[PDB]
């Protein structure tokens, strides 16, 4: 089961979205946080 997380959002919608129910970022292409980030650059804001 996998679902109810800014990882989980197909787009970056939802990831910029609604930050206080998930925790992951957009990174350089997937939705994902610093633990995800193997550079540490970590993204959440891109969509307009």
């Amino acid at each position: 089961g996998s679902a109810m997380g800014c990882r989980h959002f197909q787009s970056c919608s939802q990831c910029l979205s609604a930050p206080p129910f998930v925790q992951c970022g957009w990174c350089h292409d997937k939705c994902v946080r610093s633990e995800e980030c193997l550079s540490g650059t970590w993204t959440q804001q891109i969509c307009l």
